[PDB]
């Protein structure tokens, strides 16, 4: 962890923490499922498709029917995501890490805040395997930060910057690491390296739910690149398809 501030203590956040390890999800913690969206078509998150087991938070994405039978792939449903959400709100001040390894498709593997009433922070959006062939070079190494703003705040641009890490993020377990530290400064961490910072363009002090879940992008939207649709024989395969969180940990500071 970073080093605390001024003579308190970091302390666990016991409902925001989870090694994943047990035999199914810890339902006082988490939803399974999105409780406020449907997702991002033409992908909506499944119930189950998140399921705790072999030590993970598995955020696994499968092909709910072939492309080819639906009207319009960029917009009919065909893929089903993975979303888990906290029952427990997210705060200014906390440490949060998560270590993870992505999947292996043209979908998000991300670990973020949201449902807010103005705000979203974006810990990692990361692309694992861009169908997009000219992205296939940078964004597998990119570990992109952001910030939304939306309600009272429409109309602002997001904030956000980028790292490139020294493999893919579908190839390793990374830890990645997020500083609430003022509703002005949020810091980011590389394996326990502080590699990014954002001041957010207002204060973020609003509480925020923290959200792991898998997203098609069916065109660049939401501060997300232009990735390409996932493919249905990599949406089949269970070796690629499914993102692991080995654990979520949170902290707060204690006088
Ligand atoms: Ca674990
Ligand atoms: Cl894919």
């Amino acid at each position: 962890l970073p080093s605390p501030t001024n003579g308190k203590k970091w302390e666990k956040v016991e409902q925001l923490s989870d090694e994943f390890n047990g035999n199914s999800i810890d339902t006082n913690k988490w939803y399974d499922y999105h409780p406020f969206w449907e997702g991002r078509a033409p992908s909506n998150f499944k119930k189950g498709n998140a399921f705790v087991s072999d030590g993970f938070l598995n955020l696994r994405s499968t092909l709910r029917k072939e492309p080819s039978s639906v009207q319009d792939p960029f917009k009919d449903i065909w893929v089903d995501a993975a979303a888990a959400v906290s029952k427990t709100k997210a705060q200014p001040g906390y440490y949060y890490e998560a270590r993870f390894k992505a999947s292996s498709l043209s979908m998000t593997s991300s670990f973020w805040f949201r449902v807010g009433q103005f705000s979203e922070i974006d810990v990692i959006e990361h692309i694992g395997n861009p169908s997009k062939e000219n992205r296939q070079d940078d964004l597998p190494y990119q570990y992109h930060v952001n910030t939304h703003y939306y309600g009272k705040h429409a109309g602002l641009q997001p904030l956000g910057t980028e790292y490139k890490m020294p493999g893919r993020g579908r190839d390793n377990f990374y830890t990645y690491g997020f500083w609430w530290k003022s509703p002005n400064e949020l810091l980011f961490y590389f394996n326990g390296k502080q590699v990014m910072r954002i001041v957010p363009r207002v204060p973020l002090d609003e509480e925020l739910r923290m959200i792991f879940d898998t997203e098609v992008f069916p065109f660049a939207t939401a501060g997300v690149a232009n990735i390409g649709l996932p493919k249905p024989e990599n949406l089949r395969d269970n070796s690629k398809n499914t993102m692991k969180v080995d654990w979520v940990r949170v902290y707060k500071l204690v006088d």
